[PDB]
């Protein structure tokens, strides 16, 4: 299989007998496949930066093992190059103490597995706009990857209302560095959708929300830039090209 950095992809495996699906010595979760009863899924996803050549995946069965072999693919994203190297910042003590404890406050979300769908069938756009800044858009030094974007931008004047792109758990509701007033939903197996820079909060950790409904306005904090919706996904562990996810993953639970 191939597969472009920086997304994800659904693994289909043999249901009977499966006992665990291995990358090296981490272990990769697996739930049913809604259409096909004698399968199950995985998601895989590959970094933006830095990811490998080449990645053998073990699917380890009662009496066999299936090797599954990924390429890595560049994809076509577009790229600019840095003409200072030192992407290295020095921020203040007092930014660089919040930046670093919400750091560690995500990554234990976003390493935290709901093993059951809080989805409700398909993801909707969380608001029915336009896209002004793609996904993966880099910063290259040496053809080094220094920076990408994360997620994707939808143009949105301050106070345009953004609504969940499915159903699940408020996991983020708060203001944090770099993303503004952010909110982040776990919407199980490991699937994340992440609304940044709002100028309003509607939501609480801890809220189930359904698809469609209110989560906050669109905004400017947190953003250089001007106003605008950054929509994120985070699945497999890592950020993924949102709109190609919400595509591969609708395929598949399409109502
Ligand atoms: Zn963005």
């Amino acid at each position: 299989m191939e597969l472009i950095k920086g997304q994800a992809l659904f693994l289909e495996l043999d249901k009977k007998d499966f006992l665990s699906l291995k990358n090296n010595d981490k272990n990769i979760p697996t739930f049913a496949h809604p259409k096909n009863q004698e399968k199950i899924l995985a998601i895989f996803s590959l970094p933006y930066k830095n990811p490998p050549q080449n990645t053998k995946l073990i699917a380890f069965y009662k009496d066999k093992k299936e090797e599954i072999f990924i390429k890595t693919l560049e994809g076509n994203y577009k790229s600019e190059k840095l003409q200072v190297e030192n992407k290295k910042i020095f921020p203040p003590k007092t930014i660089q103490e919040r930046i670093a404890k919400e750091l560690k406050e995500a990554n234990a979300i976003y390493s935290s597995y709901t093993p059951k769908a809080l989805f409700n069938g398909a993801f909707n756009i969380p608001l029915n706009s336009f896209i002004t800044s793609d996904f993966g858009k880099a910063r290259t030094f040496n053809e080094k990857v220094a920076s990408y974007h994360s997620g994707t931008d939808f143009r949105a004047a301050t106070g345009t209302p953004i609504y969940a792109a499915n159903s699940g758990v408020v996991k983020i509701a708060k203001d944090r560095y770099f993303a503004g007033n952010s909110v982040v939903i776990d919407h199980g197996f490991g699937i994340y959708s992440q609304y940044y820079h709002l100028s309003k909060i509607d939501v609480k950790v801890g809220q189930k929300i359904k698809k469609g409904e209110l989560i906050g306005l669109s905004g400017a904090s947190g953003r250089v830039s001007g106003p605008a919706l950054h929509f994120g996904i985070l699945a497999g562990g890592k950020q993924v090209d949102p709109l190609d996810f919400v595509s591969k993953f609708n395929a598949i639970f399409q109502l």
